[PDB]
């Protein structure tokens, strides 16, 4: 099987659990490699309509287990590129501490559900390093330049509620409610028109990399595709029937 | 005349009213075409110093009246390009429901005045489609990536006050106050240095598409232009006279 | 010496004080030139680990002392490029009114500490001009498109607490506390791993100008550099010693 993570499809959600609980799920070469493979697996599997990444144990992910360039390009780049190109929704279920590259991973996901005991630690600066695995590409796109610099430079840990105030949490979930609310959010996404969700992620990528004029040409192509989909014709037949749509993801 | 919209200059404001009230001002081929023409008209008219877009009836615009690519490139692209290149200020006076491409249109305007009964519905996903007519180009530039994805993916309707909290409303206006506050806001803009306002819109476009170094060269050119303007010399003569400036828009 | 500014290194912080108090520290050709030189000086000095820019007297900077293009390209462009390429942290200690290009200068800094009596005045529009010296490049990257347009177009002055609400202040400092809190914030930064801070500023620049794929290659190169640094090996030796790290900035 996988050795540093757990990959389990339950219903139509792939549960990707980071699994080195004694080391707070800190990344190693094979965790990096397994996460990459699992993300590509989830992307290729027609039965997978949502992905959840969460940590085993008390923490979400403490980042690198403690040439830095080579570490990044050989281990982290393939993983972050797989995540970045994955066209299924991905929820970071941040069950506890996310620090370093663990914070990076959470920022790269589409939704972040923070348990009431979770926290984000942009800890790189305290060992004289820079935020990495994509951190400074994502962070200002979520919080603007000033807050991203403050986080990266001052390195101060943020609580779940402080993360929510910053715009870094989709929601904060009480501990007793954790397992059920996470599952319901993931199942709720896994029931939506998955192909339209992938195309909107594609378009959000286009939005950050292209000009307005070219963007509209990309958009029109995405909509020709969504429009041909079975889910679209279910959505229209259910609207024009005062009925609840049943979507399949194609 | 125009048949699906009303275009009326009152004072120095062009009132562009979307006018298919029985279908909640939903777009058709000729509404798309008329809005395009009217925006270009307003842009070319030296007497027009502000534009207001609003909906007749209860709603602002319910979006497409219900090949998707061809629909977008042939109808919506010319309209959104006309809006995007228009260098006069444009206020979306969102009098009621804005859904689908109606929400898109509102996001593309410079200011959004929401009546207390208005709402934004990113409804595309519920029929298995993607937000379009520029939606995902504008939205993350207003609310950041995470909130834009949440809106696009979960598709949940937002109230006027929730839109204001998200940074999607310039202000929320009580119903009894609606007609007067909208007119005063538009007249207030129509009295400002319209040529400087067009150049700042030009520069905001440059800001999103160019690098810092090139940006400064674009800025210097815009300021040479604003500096030659009659409005600039009125502004300086009124400052150095403890007086209220009277601007003409050139 | 310098004539329109004061440049003084105290400890490891360069205090760059704008110094035309009778004209509210408004820029002239030689203030522009001196600030440029001083920023490059601070950047080249291994003993300087933080920069503070503040105004002498009651105001921070009222902007241009009252061909606009030539003014910008010959005076302001070199100054803003020096600031933009400076890889040491720069705090704008906004002691009072920042208006016009004075507001521009504050937005270009990494942190903005506002005294309780400071204010930001995007005043350009009231003389028929556009916000300049980089204003519209920085501003939407801090507050999003809508608020940047509202500020630029309506030109309404904002209080310290309103700036904090907008995301334009790192913090608001009471008047009695001003001198000490500013010094402690600057000294606190001057003690951090300055080379990692410069590399994160480099990466924030890369983040706004490059694509995701290229960004990761830039990041890996920055981290190879931070990783070789003496500060990094101090940070690791102090973590693995339950000890407070002592950083030198190399």
């Amino acid at each position: 099987m996988y050795e540093t993570i757990r990959y389990e499809v339950k219903g139509q959600v792939a549960w990707l659990t980071l699994n080195r609980p004694d080391q707070l799920n800190a990344f190693t070469e094979q965790m990096n490699a397994e996460v990459t493979k699992a993300l590509k697996q989830a992307g290729a599997d027609p039965n997978v309509r949502c992905v959840v990444i969460t940590g085993a144990g008390r923490a979400f992910c403490a980042g690198e287990d403690l040439d830095h360039g080579d570490v990044l390009r050989s281990r982290y780049a393939p993983m972050m590129k797989a995540l970045h190109h994955l066209e299924k929704p991905v929820v970071a279920a941040v069950n506890g501490a996310a620090a370093g590259a663990g914070m990076s991973l959470a920022l790269a996901c589409d939704f972040r559900l923070l348990s009431e005991k979770a926290s984000f630690a942009p800890a790189f600066i305290h060992v004289g390093l820079v935020p990495d695995a994509g951190h400074l590409y994502y962070l200002p796109r979520l919080v603007g330049r000033a807050k991203a610099l403050e986080l990266a430079v001052l390195g101060e840990k943020v609580t779940a509620e402080e993360a929510a105030a910053l715009g870094l949490a989709t929601k904060v979930i009480p501990l007793s409610d954790w397992e059920e609310e996470v599952k319901q959010f993931a199942e709720r996404l896994s029931a939506m028109p998955t192909k339209a969700i992938g195309l909107i992620k594609r378009l959000l990528r286009e939005s950050e990399e292209t000009t307005f004029d070219r963007y509209l040409e990309r958009e029109a192509e995405c909509q020709r595709i969504a429009g041909l989909t079975s889910d679209h014709r279910e959505g229209v037949k259910a609207f024009f029937e005062k009925r609840k749509p049943l979507f399949q993801g194609n």
